[PDB]
RNA sequence: GGGAUCUGUCACCCCAUUGAUCGCCAGUGGCUGAUCUGGCUGGCUAGGCGGGUCCC
């Protein structure tokens, strides 16, 4: 029906860790 | 071999596409599926692997 995230359309951030 | 730190690599969450590009649909809303940037002063005693350093 609808998707549990608000949006989730960008992630992923830890290349420098 | 273990622990800590850094880097690289592999995933997740939130906000911005009235930030840019591609694809589908449509008169402008939705979809991250890919890449980049900003917020790590955000969450790594939240995870795995490799290398360097230090310690044992």
């Amino acid at each position: 029906g609808i998707s549990y995230g608000r949006k989730k359309r960008r992630h992923r951030r830890r290349a420098h860790q």
